């Protein structure tokens, strides 16, 4: 039930996206740092940071969710032909993480989009899913994605999952704690 | 539920719900600079989805790309949605033009059945392929804003079948469409 739906979305997230952008992600980051970002303490991290809100609350604007998260730039976009669609675009955004009025981190940050589907299926009666099912599917989505990335050859320490519950919550502080943990 | 339910709702929530309300506006922009005003989505039940439509049928040739759609989605700013226009050849000459593409989650279902840690049989793939189409069809039936902007073409045909012409089937749907308008 709740397993098979989140199992398919996690594999969909990996087949259709992560396995395609992760092998060439660190080269895109290194190219951006060497040519467009000569800040000795402001280099873009070498990992794609995927936000996993366990309540599946995914806003369309990541910066307006926290005044300490500021859009900086975009990586060089990656294109390719997929399913008869010529030059399908894959673009990732670089963000500035502020703390105490200072630049504390720079990272490629985005949400796990399939969590929006779990929310919609919990919202629409035709999908026939309840809110408690959505919470269980979100946890099963994260766990399945962990099992895939732990065995995927495209994941060469270039992607970090950030799962969290749910305002006394700072999203930039959530990413900064994971950022500084690897530095 | 099962795998196809999430893939179908994702295809609607994450794609068709976003581009179909703006589809006819982009087609009018393309005419301002003879294509039907509906998105034609192929649903091969065998989940055989080639990245190049011409490899499935050489009579399907790439003509041009629609004006790109752009919007903020999830943490990705200015996510790009692009659609391609194709001409369909009949006896070496153009017989029709339309915005054509496969349903990508069907290709995802195929790749899922090939990965060991996915636990996805070949029989599971065909059943989820049918469940994907029925769920998508039922979703679009309750969303007329999106139903009249698209036409779904589900079909079951092996690659060993020289009796099937993908371009002729799309042309039949195109000609049957204009005959009802
Ligand atoms: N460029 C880019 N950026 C960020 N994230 C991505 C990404 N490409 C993939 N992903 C991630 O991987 C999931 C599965 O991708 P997939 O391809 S296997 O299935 C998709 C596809 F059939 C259709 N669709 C959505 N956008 C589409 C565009 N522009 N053109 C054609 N078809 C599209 O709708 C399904 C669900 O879209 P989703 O956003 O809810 O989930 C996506 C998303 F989370």
């Amino acid at each position: 039930g709740n397993f098979n739906v989140a199992h398919g979305l996690a594999w969909s997230y990996y087949i259709g996206y992560l396995r395609l952008i992760l092998p060439e992600l660190q080269a895109r980051i290194r190219t951006y740092n060497q040519h467009y970002n000569n800040l000795l303490r402001g280099a873009v991290s070498q990992r794609l940071y995927i936000l996993l809100p366990l309540d599946c609350g995914v806003p369309d604007n990541l910066s307006m969710a926290d005044p300490n998260i500021r859009f900086l730039d975009k990586l060089p976009q990656q294109t390719g032909d997929h399913a008869g669609i010529k030059d399908r675009v894959y673009s990732n955004s670089i963000y500035e993480l502020l703390e105490n009025g200072q630049r504390a981190g720079t990272c490629v940050l985005e949400y796990a989009t399939p969590l929006q589907t779990l929310f919609a299926m919990s919202q629409y009666s035709q999908a026939g899913f309840s809110r408690e099912d959505r919470l269980e599917q979100a946890k099963l989505f994260c766990r399945t994605l962990e099992d895939i990335l732990a065995d995927a050859p495209e994941s060469q320490n270039n992607c970090r999952l950030i799962a969290y519950q749910e305002s006394s919550f700072s999203l930039s502080q959530e990413v900064l704690r994971h950022l500084r943990q690897e530095e």
